[PDB]
This record gives C-alpha cells, structure tokens and sequence, in this order.
C-alpha cells in the first residue's frame, strides 16, 4: 500500500491554506505529499501508481463549527460535497482529476479519501486562525493513519 497526499488550497487566504499547512507538516514527516494548491494537473508529473490518495482541503460548512474536520472516502465524497461540504478547491480539481483517471487506470481505481478542515476566516493573510490550527493537527493525525 503506497499512499499519495494531495494538499489543496490557497495559502494567501488565511484558513484557505489549512490543507497546504497540513501537507507541509506531513511532508516534513517524510510522507509523499504533492502540493496541488489550485491546479490538479500538477499531478500528471507526480503520480506514481499510488493505490490510495488522501486529499486535504479547507472547506466551508454551516452544520459544523470552525476547526472541525471531516473525513469521507469513495463515492461518499461526492455525495457529501453536494450539500454538506464546500471546497471550492476540490471542486476546481474534479474535472482535471477525472481526465487524469481516464488516462491512468491505476489512478481511476485508487482509493480516494477527503479530509476537510472547516475554515473560519477565508480573508487575505498568511496565518491560520487559532481554531483552524487545531483542525490542522487533527487532519494530520487522520492522514498519518491512512498512510501506513
């Protein structure tokens, strides 16, 4: 089992960089992390047949409070993103991810996991809010479990 972590988000929009910060922590810990940001086609050059993909992103929700973390996998991800969860970022990646899957059967069949970190302040700035720092920590914990 080889796991690839995809970190999504925009670091210049405060909590919208939560995914990237979690990714950087995982990268420092030795994990295979691709910083996608807002461009899924970065994956074309990076993917190496990994059987599990763990996507980490900043999200907006109203059922949940800031700093909260969600974790979905498989078909469940797309059912959730319909109503409950909002990540502009993964949404911006879906079409490109679909194309890359059409071009690589390993990617198409890979196990997909989504970790969403509920943002509080998605305004201009490079620092995370205190509530989302806590969220980054738990997102990192979930991802380490998925990456055995």
């Amino acid at each position: 089992m080889r796991v690839l972590i995809l970190a999504l988000g925009n670091e210049l929009m405060k909590d919208d960089g939560a995914g990237l910060k979690a990714g950087r922590i995982l990268a420092e810990k030795g994990y295979n992390v691709l910083e996608v940001g807002t461009d899924i086609f970065r994956l074309a050059n990076h993917y190496n047949g990994e059987e599990r993909i763990v996507i980490i992103d900043a999200i907006l929700s109203d059922k949940l409070k800031p700093g909260e973390v969600v974790h979905f996998s498989g078909e469940e991800i797309f059912e959730k993103l319909k109503a409950e969860i909002r990540s502009a970022h993964f949404m911006g990646a879906i079409d490109g991810l679909k194309l890359l899957m059409a071009l690589d059967e390993r990617l198409k069949r890979a196990e997909i996991h989504f970790i969403g970190i509920v943002a509080k302040e998605i305004d201009l700035g490079m620092e995370l809010s205190d509530e989302v720092k806590a969220g980054v920590q738990k997102a990192v914990e979930i991802a380490e479990k998925l990456a055995k």
